[PDB]
């Protein structure tokens, strides 16, 4: 009876095993555009993915992760609201059973069809294991997905989901360029928060892009074909794997644009 997204082990039950679920800096949250202040001191974001080296794709039972080689400063994130250099280790998505819901963060209460998360860790702590334990150990880049024209850079990902339908399967996945998943503009919102799935550690500096990328209806429909279950068990489709907004508790969201 591990944690999940069902009616008897979902978001409202997580606090029993993980008390921090009701903490002071939890994620996600809603972005009230009326109260998110433009901050003239915020710097431009720096994203360097040209030397990104991918290795594998996997189904972990609650989403699918594309793992990267993080032994050197290949893909790094710096600048913006940060005071250090962070390395890319993996990315994954969150989506719904229908186009009308699926994102974790919201803008003026409105929900998108899905949300992309690029996870990086602060190099001053040595490795991921030690970084997740510090309040400034991670930096996560979130991008909204809305229905429209197909996204060319996402096709390589969607074409391999056939090989990892059930929980536990994996496959080689080399030479994928994450630059094809970025929008045109880099304006952003930023605030201190946490991981959105257990253990829910409060170790993240969030950077959410204002401009969403466009994907086709046919592309999102394929995310919905994966399974939460393992081979040979009651089929349960991997849909609606998103956590609702949490209380803000006097935290302030800053904007890098007027
Ligand atoms: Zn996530």
């Amino acid at each position: 009876h591990h944690w999940g997204y069902g009616k008897h082990n979902g978001p409202e039950h997580w606090h029993k095993d993980f008390p921090i679920a009701k903490g002071e800096r939890q994620s996600p949250v809603d972005i009230d555009t009326h109260t998110a202040k433009y901050d003239p001191s915020l710097k431009p974001l720096s994203v360097s993915y040209d030397q990104a080296t991918s290795l594998r794709i996997l189904n972990n039972g609650h989403a699918f992760n594309v793992e990267f080689d993080d032994s050197q400063d290949k893909a790094v994130l710096k600048g913006g609201p940060l005071d250090g250099t962070y390395r890319l280790i993996q990315f994954h998505f969150h989506w719904g059973s229908l186009d009308g819901q699926g994102s974790e963060h919201t803008v003026d209460k409105k929900k998108y069809a899905a949300e992309l998360h690029l996870v990086h860790w602060n190099t001053k702590y040595g490795d991921f294991g030690k970084a997740v334990q510090q309040p400034d150990g991670l930096a996560v880049l979130g991008i909204f997905l809305k229905v429209g024209s197909a996204k060319p850079g996402l096709q390589k990902v969607v074409d391999v989901l056939d090989s990892i339908k059930t929980k536990g399967k994996s496959a080689d996945f080399t030479n994928f360029d994450p630059r094809g998943l970025l929008p045109e503009s880099l304006d952003y919102w930023t605030y201190p928060g946490s991981l959105t799935t257990p253990p829910l550690l409060e170790c993240v500096t969030w950077i959410v892009l204002k401009e969403p990328i466009s994907v086709s209806s046919e592309q999102v429909l394929k995310f919905r074909k994966l399974n939460f279950n393992g081979e040979g068990e009651p089929e349960e489709l991997m849909v609606d794997n998103w956590r609702p907004a949490q209380p803000l508790k006097n935290r302030q969201i800053k904007a890098s644009f007027k």
